[PDB]
């Protein structure tokens, strides 16, 4: 179940610019302390890792992490199962694997100077923030409160510190920017299928909105719905009467109607309540965002779209987390993938 | 194939770390975004490692250590494209480790909610960062003399300055101690393996050595900080501008420098560094100061009965590498290289 057969494989930077620093470069100076002066700085890359088969089939595979996360989850599961990235290879697809601008091995843009400052200008900010454990629990739905687990929770208990381990920051780049890095990469490979999970949901959604080879998508968990300009439905608060979801995204109807030409396959996990829920801020959270989904692929829909909500539950699968793809039965997960995958064509030449 | 690989499995996995913690407690049914610190357990400084082990390996398990600013990447594929050495030690039946160490790529980046690196009133990492430039990499480098001149010999995958340069970046304050203490842990968890360090991990894996008897080889690929023992740094004269110096030799117990003596050991060097003061060009000097310093230290460790050795790359008859030897086009003759000393020293059989 471990082994693989690799063609190739390897890695790249793509996308990002340049900035710069006041005056010129001297070679005869002392070079470290490293200073801004005469420097040019590559920022806002983004990493690409790939690994293609023997005889591949179909359109390779674009797996994006969601927030704050890198490539990693799907190389392996935080007990060292094997990752989609595996499987997929497996199955016979090309598969590249992203670390988006900074995230993992992305550019964080920083230089000589308080975090993020170039000078006198702000190029991302100095103050960050950053999720901790416990507000990862509960928004992965480990379970209600850090500590505990929902009842037949297919996440890999007993490796929480390696699970946390992979997660941190975001430097505040623009949403454009790291937009633009994956329409680059989706020139570079041609026709594609990306496979999206939680943050990079939304930005996914806009990436086939201006990159045609875009063929597919399926979506894991995402976190913030899209809608064309003008057209957001009523969604409400949370059960606390205060608290709203992420600001749903709105784009031009032009770009939006392009994602009536593709499949699209939102895909959640277990314990979203079905009622309002004000004792567990994030499952009433995942409820309203949930809803919020439903009517923007419904959108999708009346526009000519195929646009599909899978709950894992309904398929036979109870006690996934928002990360399903690294869960006790995430080789499930990964039958149901290629099931979208073969319907679809997009496992053939 | 040269590019075909066949992986009797593959994976990654984070080792390493500690946690601090924000004031308070968490409260679940209050909004939980925007984040707090308010009850905040934080992993910081965990490293990651990734990993791919051929069908019946044969040797110990290779580490692959990147550089300053750099991430396992370069041992992946040259910015052209090209097969690094992950895929040609794996293809010499080698298990092969790559590493992102704290601060760096997928390794933790220690920030909260607060100016970087600040939880509350205690600073984890500095707030002010510093970060080479494409111009002073390309002198590190030794590419050419200057920004966008290249030695007429050089190995550089020209055309391809881009996208190595993109692959670099800045490194927060963490302490060495935490970044060493990670790759112990990572070699207690590996049993019996060798390091390939480069450029700043050079001094790091050396430290990791005296904490690891699992360490059984070294080879590094041009080092950044000379290693002594304490009290006993010999002369090393300043850069040819007359008030600079190479990077201050790192100081070690001589109950552990000793340890170094234990193991083979090689530092690997590429062409264009000055045989003679260079006042023009502060980077080529620092070189020629900088591998002398090295010369000396390799000396040391040969005194307490090492195994220690420099290799010059123009001395084996290959011309023209850069600070990167291992990403220019050509590294497939010096990963030879590093086959012939694992070959040596019987680090390739089981
Ligand atoms: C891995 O988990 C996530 O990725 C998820 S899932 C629910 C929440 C989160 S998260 O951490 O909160 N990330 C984000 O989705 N980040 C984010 N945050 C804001 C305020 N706006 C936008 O864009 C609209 N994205
Ligand atoms: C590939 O890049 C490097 O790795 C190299 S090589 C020559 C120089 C460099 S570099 O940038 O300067 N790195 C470091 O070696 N980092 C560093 N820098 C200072 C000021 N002090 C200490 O501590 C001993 N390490």
């Amino acid at each position: 179940k471990r082994k693989v057969v690799l063609a190739e494989q390897g890695s790249f930077y793509i996308g990002g610019r340049t900035v710069t620093g006041p005056g010129k470069f001297d070679p005869s100076k002392p070079v470290i302390r490293y200073s801004n002066e005469g420097a040019t700085f590559y920022i806002n890359q983004m990493y690409v890792n790939f690994q293609a088969p023997v005889r591949p089939r179909g359109l390779p595979l674009v797996f994006w992490h969601g927030g704050g996360l890198t490539g990693h989850i799907w190389e392996s599961t935080p007990d060292g199962r094997p990752g989609f990235q595996t499987l997929f290879v497996q199955d016979r697809h090309t598969v590249y694997t992203i670390d988006q601008p900074g995230r993992g091995r992305g550019n964080i843009p920083t230089f000589n100077g308080p975090f993020g400052q170039l000078e006198e200008e702000s190029i991302v900010n100095t103050v960050t923030g950053n999720s901790s454990k416990e507000g990862a629990w509960v928004r992965d739905r480990l379970g209600p409160a850090p500590g505990q687990f929902f009842e037949n929770s297919q996440f890999p208990r007993g490796y929480e510190d390696n699970y946390f381990k992979e997660m941190g920051f975001s430097p505040s780049i623009s949403s454009d920017e790291i937009v633009d890095a994956v329409v680059k990469l989706v020139t570079h490979i041609g026709p594609c299928v990306l496979v999206t999970h939680a943050a990079s949901g939304v930005l996914g959604m806009r990436v086939a909105t201006h990159a045609k080879n875009v063929r597919g998508i399926v979506a894991y968990e995402p976190a913030t719905s899209i809608f064309p300009k003008g057209k957001v439905p009523e969604i409400p608060p949370l059960a606390d009467k205060k608290s709203q979801i992420f600001p749903p995204f709105e784009i031009q109807e032009s770009y939006f109607k392009k994602l009536a030409k593709i499949p699209i396959q939102f895909v959640f996990g277990d314990n979203i309540p079905k009622n309002p829920k004000s004792a567990y801020w994030f499952l009433d959270w995942w409820r309203v965002t949930r809803y919020a989904h439903s009517l923007s692929l419904e959108a999708i829909n009346k526009l000519g779209g195929q646009a599909s909500l899978l709950d894992l539950p309904t398929a036979g699968l109870r006690g996934n987390t928002a990360f399903p793809f690294t869960d006790r039965n995430n080789v499930q997960v990964a039958s149901l993938l290629s099931d979208f995958l073969g319907k679809h064509g997009l496992d053939q030449n």
